[PDB]
């Protein structure tokens, strides 16, 4: 166990009688190691008040000689930790969740979760929507489109000039989808102080200020909605996911203020594994390929490690066609030899799961979550937590810190009633006065939070409902703290957390396809798509 309380009264002397912040972290030392319990998050959080106490005292009394044994002490409470999140493991809830809310669910994704459906034929699936908001992408697309034309009708002179720089464009369409949201947000505002729904909202404005027939709109939602019932689906709102009203705002803000279909989604998929536990999924992720499979087949040197990846997924397709039009553009690139070479392994194979892996037991600790990687970092679009895990809690904490830090200083720029660009400096101005050294990385990244989607370089969804918030989460844990906002653990420290690398296929089609590139050069590119098809 821990060192005893009359071990630590040996090695941590002082000329000075105990002081009172001493006397108590003897008092938690004790209440530790005399625990009865077995019951992880109890222990643990045990562990943390210790913790807590140590810190306060070496705080207040810099320089007593007990500093020592109390640090010698905090670093053995570090390896308790660990100790107690591998004490009691156990297999994961049989339960996936996906999670499509803002539109149509497209047949493409509901192929790929075929895949895992029939690899796992004994797990629940569950596809998560929101029965509320079928036409927010419809409207998203309808207030850019209209802000495109306002900006190029506005810069047409300037365009002419061969220095003209796309990046004004870029800033005057944002000052037109600024204003359209507001209309929007102020009309929704208005028409709920009696019960209606954001679709009966978004219709009635598409229908006044975007020339659309009612008509077809309802049918758009009614098909919708009975497609994802079909598959599956199951509604945010019957299961009362959001309970606490802190959550749901930060929801709707990104649902309907931001119109962000990926934010929003990144609230759902925690509530989801806090609520039922499971395995979470992003729609264009894949079941793993078994690890024999093309052992006999040597990568060639030419071909990175993802290529590789990449090209094996082509081949099973290209030969299985479990998906319909999957792309070959990789594989065809092959010289004849290894394309034989995958014909006469694939199509030797009889059954789906003699090539898919299936995730069988998920083996994990009742206190953790486990996650996907990309590069030797974080990414959440795979999930694995038990019901109600202690690590699930701490995330939804990190996001509900961080939106708070930016509501802050948001929503009195946002309430003063102003255009875009002189809300920004209000917003920012703000921001930056709150700079310490603890912070200041995270307030530049979500500095420009009001352009994401509609600007490139703009991902402050990363610091506030993505992996920023999980690898903070992280730390906490390990370090028994709460609501860091910068600091990271090593590599080491980190792989622990790893999704189980076999049970995975990230590199996709689709995740590729979908994979953020709004960099400076498809800025560049995009604009000129744009001046081609003016009128
Ligand atoms: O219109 C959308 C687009 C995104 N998503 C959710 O966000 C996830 C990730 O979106 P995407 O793959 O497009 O973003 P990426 O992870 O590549 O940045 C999807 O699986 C969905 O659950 C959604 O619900 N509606
Ligand atoms: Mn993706």
């Amino acid at each position: 166990s821990l060192i005893s309380k009359e071990e630590l009264i040996k090695l941590a002397y002082s000329i000075r009688p105990r002081e009172n912040e001493y006397k108590t972290i003897l008092t938690n030392l004790d209440e530790y190691n005399k625990l009865t319990t077995n019951n992880n998050e109890n222990k643990y959080l045990q562990l943390k008040k210790l913790n807590e106490s140590i810190d306060v005292f070496m705080n207040k009394y810099k320089t007593s000689s007990r500093n020592r044994a109390l640090s010698n002490l905090k670093k053995d409470i570090l390896k308790e930790v660990i100790l107690i999140k591998n004490s009691n493991t156990s297999p994961v809830e049989k339960n996936l969740h996906f999670v499509w809310i803002g539109g149509e669910v497209s047949d493409i994704a509901l192929e790929y979760i075929k895949q895992w459906a029939d690899i796992n034929a004994e797990y629940n699936i569950k596809l998560w929507y929101d029965s509320e908001a079928f036409l927010v992408n419809t409207l998203k697309k309808a207030i850019v489109e209209s802000s495109t034309t306002e900006a190029l009708q506005l810069l047409e002179e300037e365009i002419q000039n061969p220095q003209f720089d796309n990046m004004k464009f870029y800033k005057k369409r944002m000052e037109f989808i600024y204003d359209r949201q507001k209309r929007f947000i102020n009309y929704y505002k208005s028409q709920i102080n009696k019960v209606p729904t954001i679709d009966d909202i978004i219709k009635s404005h598409l229908v006044s200020e975007y020339n659309r027939d009612e008509t077809v709109l309802e049918s758009y939602r009614t098909n919708s909605l009975r497609k994802i019932n079909s598959n599956h689906g199951i509604d945010i709102r019957a299961n009362s996911l959001f309970t606490e009203q802190e959550l749901l705002n930060i929801y709707s803000q990104e649902l309907l203020n931001r119109g962000n279909l990926a934010a929003a989604s990144d609230i759902v998929r925690l509530l989801a594994l806090k609520n039922f536990g499971g395995v979470y999924l992003d729609v264009d992720m894949l079941p793993g390929i078994h690890s024999d499979l093309f052992k006999t087949i040597s990568r060639p040197s030419s071909i990175g490690l993802d290529r590789w990846e990449m090209i094996k997924l082509e081949a099973i397709m290209k030969y299985k066609k479990y998906i319909n039009n999957y792309t070959s553009e990789n594989f065809d690139k092959l010289d004849q030899q290894l394309k034989d070479n995958f014909k006469l392994i694939i199509e030797s194979k009889s059954e789906k799961s003699e090539i898919f892996s299936k995730l069988e037991n998920l083996n994990v600790s009742d206190l953790e979550i486990k996650i996907a990687f990309a590069l030797g970092s974080v990414i959440n679009q795979a999930l694995i937590s038990k019901q109600g895990s202690y690590l699930t809690n701490l995330v939804i904490e990190q996001v509900k810190n961080r939106y708070q830090f930016l509501n802050q200083h948001l929503n009195p720029a946002i309430e003063s009633d102003n255009n875009f660009t002189d809300t920004t400096k209000i917003f920012h101005d703000s921001l930056f006065n709150s700079a310490t050294a603890e912070n200041s990385m995270f307030l530049t990244k979500i500095a420009p939070y009001l352009q994401v989607g509609f600007m490139p370089e703009a991902r402050s969804t990363i610091s506030l409902s993505g992996p920023g918030a999980y690898a903070s989460a992280y730390y906490d844990f390990i370090n028994l703290q709460e609501n860091t906002i910068e600091k990271t653990l090593k590599a080491s420290d980190l792989i622990e957390f790893k999704f189980p690398e076999n049970n995975l296929s990230q590199l996709t089609e689709q995740e590729i396809n979908s994979l953020w590139s709004f960099d400076q050069a498809s800025a560049k590119y995009q604009f000129e798509k744009y001046v081609r098809d003016y009128t």
